């Protein structure tokens, strides 16, 4: 093993993680099926509760430009069996209708989970008046306490690429659209909250959006995929475990926006690989390590939260399935589960030394809201075991829950705390293990391509 | 859908399925780790109970020629963490030692599960006297009620191919060995029960074995892999769903042995593809359909039982994992689960008609020991949905539990009764569905590459 030092500093205060930090993002097309986001969907509701007692459900995505609210519509027989996976971006999605029934059923789903809602409106192809009407029904049925924000279009900077607007569409044009929709909506719903611009940090769209619309939104909404442009070497597990300088830069950009406008930021759509994911990467244990680490990295940067995109049986979905067939936890879910068990609190200094031979090991220390110290570690080195000598924690007893699979590319065999997640998100730890050492010096071994959560008495 | 007819005949009596029909086979090398087959292994015990309240654990395999009992040995530190997956047959396995402690722990594992034991002795490379000593300790600790049989060597017809004996080793030579071992063992254990010859049906080994040793064994033990010789086109999902004429022939051969000697037969080692399995076939939902169907086909041929080979994280293992990391149900397990829920009873006539366009659909009807009619159906056609018109059942109510995954090659997303299996074999149905129709005419739809269990009131 590579022998590294980890030094915890209870005085090096970072950010406080909010209790609604975790979340999921889904395609708005899924709302065509009123059985999906329903009070009767107890299995899916159970998977969300396990991910956190508070969190945020975001509904939007490319399909939000192809979904059309109608106050008189009833779902058809095909609609009652629709499971809309992440949009693969290769062409126009099918047209779908959203019904009062689906909205009513969403409000019951949110009551069963305890989660809040970010809800997409159709700015790509709809009308301001139909958006106002949809926003009104959502506000009537869901309420201002569970409705966090509406968003007016998804990835407007990509409308051109995907046939929704002409090549010439730019931020100026988008700001005109945004204003027309904001104005119509606010007439019907004077207390409507908004977030935007619902894409990746950039200077042509995100920076001017925040300057112009800072008094009209509650927070900035940004997207992030670890996969870079279509021209890069395609994503591998190896690459996914390494730092992404684009991420660090886009995160800084978001912090500067915050400094300039007062607006906080949330990562409203993210996953490993775009266009639904890549088989052999996105659907593997490696995605658990990537996702768990990402949650922590963005939290330490001052992010208000996250929403991992998914649905259907897409390669990157945290939860897979249907109401007819049932739901299961995919490998990525286990990384979010580790964050769920750690809980909220305030991040602390945790400096790694002696680690140039194991450079993809990361570590985050947290003072829990219950007063206990926790450490989340991700050994993302694919070929190096580690031995971590831990100082700066005094406690009579540490325990470890391990995040494991037998290989980094496994599509199954994933456990946390020595147990799989069962039906309806059911999980409890079955193997807990004391961390050797004592107050001021603890010693933790970790295999290559594993994770761990340490909780100190 | 292809519209087919299924005609149940309560008068066309087949064989009665025994309550200990189900089972698993593992490598004897695994006995080096006393924590594996242990009373403390509650997770694995739970997966076996779910597969049936009675069944049989077989321990043997290629590693049984490389495992050496020693009455004074204690397990080492490496042994305490060994997880022995199926032997891949590419070379000699590592030498392993079996300890009293491992045997004691096995007896507690068997008490927790309610299963019986077939136990391998080392005829390949051991001595008669050490086999006698091992057989004595096993009989002392496990008892005659839970010990079903000892086996003297695994696949003796392949000893040559694999370096254990010379090219010239033949049945005559094997029969000499078998006799020397039988004689030594019976001196130490006068009531020792045996089964053999622990390979595939053939005329050079299995047929003469049964003639010569019929008064010395309780039953004939045969092996079957769907994959044929190394020279055949390699196994595909497509091929796995089709009838295997080798299987039908070897099964007939076993029935003729029974007629001639009075000896029943059990399939003591089977899976889809040999040498640990093939990735993309053995580890897929297709293996669930293949395994469930196989259980039924052999039961209808008059087999006393089955033992699916597995362990570790091998491609074909029903259950994967370790005591340190936990255990999970792989796709194949779900096929055996369907048989588990159906339960024991007596098989009935069930003739399919109008089915030349959906020729890989199979169906088995059973009068349960509780008096209710059940039908197990496997739609193994990869590209054809079916609509099954069912006659010859009178009942006020049928229900269906579905065996599903979104694609035949999926390595995960497998459900039964609308639920995954959870931790420690925990399973309950979450979606049950009434079968349309009434007494004398029921109508069941099934997707391509799915399965179903129908239970009639
Ligand atoms: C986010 C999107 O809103 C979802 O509908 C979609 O399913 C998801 C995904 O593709 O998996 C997300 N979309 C993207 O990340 C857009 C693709 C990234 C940029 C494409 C390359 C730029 N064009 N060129 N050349
Ligand atoms: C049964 C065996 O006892 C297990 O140890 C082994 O793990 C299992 C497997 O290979 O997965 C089973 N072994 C076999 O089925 C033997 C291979 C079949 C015949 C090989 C080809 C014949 N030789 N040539 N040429």
């Amino acid at each position: 093993p590579v022998r590294v030092g980890l030094s915890v500093d209870a005085s090096a205060l970072g950010h406080t993680i909010p209790p609604d930090y975790t979340g999921l993002s889904y395609e708005q097309a899924q709302m065509a099926n009123p059985n999906y986001f329903s009070g009767a969907n107890t299995q899916l509701a159970g998977f969300l509760r396990t991910l956190g007692r508070q969190g945020v459900l975001r509904i939007g995505g490319n399909t939000s430009e192809y979904t059309f609210w109608n106050r008189h519509a009833k779902p058809t027989a095909a609609d009652e069996h629709l499971a809309a996976g992440p949009d693969k971006g290769h062409h126009a999605a099918a047209r779908e209708v959203i019904t009062p029934e689906a909205v009513n059923n969403l409000s019951e789903f949110l009551d069963k989970t305890g989660w809040k809602l970010i809800y997409g409106l159709n700015l790509g192809k709809g009308t301001p008046e139909n958006a106002a009407d949809e926003a009104a029904y959502v506000m009537e049925t869901i309420g201002a306490d569970r409705l966090l924000a509406f968003q007016l279009g998804n990835e407007p900077d990509l409308f051109y690429r995907n046939g929704i607007r002409p090549a010439s569409y730019d931020f100026a044009a988008y700001a005109g659209d945004w204003q027309r929709f904001f104005t119509a909506i606010r007439k019907r719903v004077p207390n409507a909250p908004f977030a935007g611009p619902d894409t990746a940090y950039n200077t042509k769209w995100l920076v001017p959006f925040a300057d112009k619309f800072k008094h009209d939104v509650k927070f900035i909404s940004s997207h992030y995929y670890a996969e870079g442009p279509p021209t890069d070497p395609s994503m591998t597990i190896e690459r996914l475990m390494k730092p992404n300088p684009r991420l660090l830069g886009e995160t800084a950009g978001l912090k500067q926006v915050e400094a300039d406008t007062g607006l906080p930021f949330r990562l409203t759509e993210t996953n490993s690989c775009y266009q639904g994911g890549k088989q052999g990467v996105s659907d593997t244990f490696a995605a658990a390590l990537w996702a768990g680490d990402l949650m922590y990295q963005q939290a330490a940067a001052g992010s208000t939260g996250i929403n991992f995109h998914g649905g259907g049986y897409g390669w990157y979905t945290p939860v897979a399935g249907t109401p007819e067939d049932g739901f299961i936890a995919r490998p990525e879910y286990y990384g979010m589960l580790l964050f769920a068990q750690a809980g909220a609190g305030q991040l602390l200094g945790a400096k790694l030394t002696d680690n140039s031979a194991a450079p993809l090991l990361t570590a985050y220390a947290l003072r829990g809201t219950d007063g206990r110290t926790r450490i989340a570690l991700f050994n993302k080195n694919l070929d190096a075991d580690v031995e971590v000598a831990i100082s700066g924690v005094a406690s009579p007893s540490g325990t470890v829950l391990r995040l494991e699979a037998p290989r980094a590319d496994d599509t199954t065999d994933v456990t946390f705390g020595g147990a799989p997640v069962g039906a309806s998100g059911s999980w409890s730890p079955l193997v807990q293990e004391y961390v050797p050492g004592h107050s001021g010096q603890f010693v933790l071994h970790m295999r290559k391509a594993s994770g761990a959560l340490l909780e100190f008495a």
